[PDB]
DNA sequence: AAGGCATGCC
DNA sequence: AGGCATGCCTT
DNA sequence: AAGGCATGCCTT
DNA sequence: AAGGCATGCCT
């Protein structure tokens, strides 16, 4: 099977939020409204933040999964490439193959998908510090789009599921990812490409 | 190592709990710490006053640990350890040894420990009633790196974790606080208090 | 893992040299030797003729042993191997362990040998004199991964070492060559030569 | 005791060039002639000219060496620091402790001195490559000036020898060194400094 | 690149 | 100690 | 197959 | 930082 990729605000009006970082060369992280799509760099800072209308109850999950977009592709479980699956770069709590990590998190759950060989990564929902407005997640990616044998060049998408705490869907959204080594170029390819 | 410590705030059966001076915020005093972030700042090596408060006396040969680990979850499984130059500083006070970070000081009975699994430091010393007319226990901690050292804690804060124990080792009690080893405390202190109302 | 096997080139008594034809340069070329480098640039999974020349023949059961080594001294340690992804691609040509990068097409007597004290891999065939006319010995090798395979070569020059050996495997002549792997041949080895020059 | 510092050119007329790089904040490598002081960074490539007169017989060698400027320093040995001697930053030819590196010269000696303990790096002088007037060294340098265990901001000079083949000296120049994160800040700020308001 | 600031030291 | 010495971040 | 582009990385 | 270049892939 394949993974819901259907927005659905849900009754906490949940929607996903980005920096605007303007597209220099190597930014580390960008977002492209136009595509609605993530450019970011192997293993670095990508934020992203959760908006509600209204505070999810405790016990609320935040669940992060990617799938290939294109539809030829989609049954694919999205993984690390063998090199990268092999390399020193553990932060000791996440799998060696999982492409999405959450740093900054001790709470943070990796799941190998029993049934669906689907890889996932859940933190608890925390609502905003005090004065701010949204809950800001610290995403990895661990391959580049490029990687031979892992995604290859094919674009995915991060699914972000809000949770109950036995896994019961309250919210999703969506954003397409690249991950490359300069985001700024490469977003303003693609845009470019767009007209 | 593989896994962390609890930072589980844990009175336990004998209400315990820490207790810090009211210090300076002038530039460079040699130790202060700052209640809003729980946090001390203190320079490389000076004397870093910890009060131990309880409700009743625990047992004859209760011990104290404290142990040092990073804030920072990307870090936290990584062992605190002193930096290649001064683990190489002829700095001893004659029973630390020269790769632990944290040392008592003026307390004969104080004890150096590795951990066999974790491969952690702690120092350890027996509890003490609090002195005839005092109402709480001071224990001399000292940091013998900067939060900067190259080579060791490399700008990562790290957190003591304070434990009441048994003889063999079973925890009565946990308290923990935040903790930069640098130049200019004051100066620090007030930095980070400002940053918080930002 | 283990040292590294001398590089040093020996004619012996047999009067080995090695022989390359004169290809195109080309962009993408499937196979181009370099004289003033003394290095073949070639494609992944193309045809690599390499030319045998004796003064004299070897003696029967002779054989031809083909090893690869990081040229630079950092890297001469480590064994040359393919990266992770192509040693699982499923390319085999029904003889070569997946691992090893040179392999040599069209000879169902080849050898792969995994050195159990070394660690390091090699290629070897039995040695065929000339035929009728010809002058040379040709054999042809394929290199399984790219110069700059991440995970493997990591753009990393190698040497590739002929030895000449017999049938008990004791040296006879060594000679060797710089490879690079890459996709168009021809554009590298122009470029490489201009920057020489 | 100390090695001489002192500038000579000798019979073959030998003296350093430096490139003009300019003072951007973070230019990799820049030279201040009213300093006589290269600003660097750490582990970056410092180009620095010979140029000679004459030329000199072959296995004439140019060796570098870094000392200690104030004269309370002078005689402790210039080595890098602990952290900086542990990190993985070799190139597989130079020694941990060695702050200076000769890079892209595959015949770079490095030597431990017996008697001083004082370390330096020597490769075969080779004449200018035709068409040009000087040769180029390219040194690095492996830790900051401010390097706590190391130099611990105390400034040093490299002192560069033209040797004979048994060590004699045949030439000698020296310049002062900084190892910084910000070459060209630094260099704008300390020859500011050298003004009167 | 080159603004911004962290952090040692005076 | 405000002012500087000097490192490292990201872009 | 030369021309153009995709895309990682180094330089300053 | 954008420029430049290494180096795979394509039309
Ligand atoms: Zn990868
Ligand atoms: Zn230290
Ligand atoms: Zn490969
Ligand atoms: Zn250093």
């Amino acid at each position: 099977s394949v993974p819901s990729q259907k927005t659905y605000q849900g009754s906490y009006g949940f929607r996903l939020g980005f920096l605007h970082s303007g597209t220099a060369k190597s930014v580390t992280c960008t977002y492209s409204p136009a595509l609605n799509k993530m450019f970011c760099q192997l293993a670095k800072t990508c934020p992203v933040q959760l908006w509600v209308d209204s505070t999810p109850p405790p016990g609320t999950r935040v669940r992060a999964m990617a799938i290939y977009k294109q539809s030829q592709h989609m049954t694919e479980v999205v993984r690390r490439c063998p090199h990268h699956e092999r390399c020193s770069d553990s932060d000791g709590l996440a799998p060696p193959q999982h492409l999405i990590r959450v740093e900054g998190n001790l709470r943070v759950e990796y799941l190998d998908d029993r049934n669906t060989f689907r890889h996932s990564v859940v933190v608890p929902y925390e609502p905003p510090e005090v004065g701010s407005d949204c809950t800001t997640i610290h995403y990895n990616y661990m391959c580049n789009s490029s990687c031979m044998g892992g995604m290859n060049r094919r674009p995915i998408l991060t699914i972000i599921t809000l949770e109950d705490s036995s896994g019961n869907l309250l919210g999703r959204n969506s954003f397409e990812v690249r991950v490359c080594a300069c985001p700024g170029r490469d977003r303003r390819t693609e845009e470019e490409n767009l007209r």
